[PDB]
């Protein structure tokens, strides 16, 4: 999430009352990429469940 926020939306903030970007810097890093938190926790509980 850290990673998406500092890429893109470092810039439009400076500019009061702009938080329309700062939305998709966290659509970017926290839905896009929930691909290795899911394989993470699937394999952790898989691990276990035995």
């Amino acid at each position: 999430l850290r990673h998406a926020i500092e890429a893109v939306p470092s810039l439009n903030n400076p500019q009061t009352f702009s938080e329309q970007k700062l939305d998709e810097a966290l659509y970017h890093g926290a839905v896009l990429r929930v691909r290795p938190k899911a394989m993470t926790v699937a394999v952790i509980i898989a691990g276990l469940l035995p």
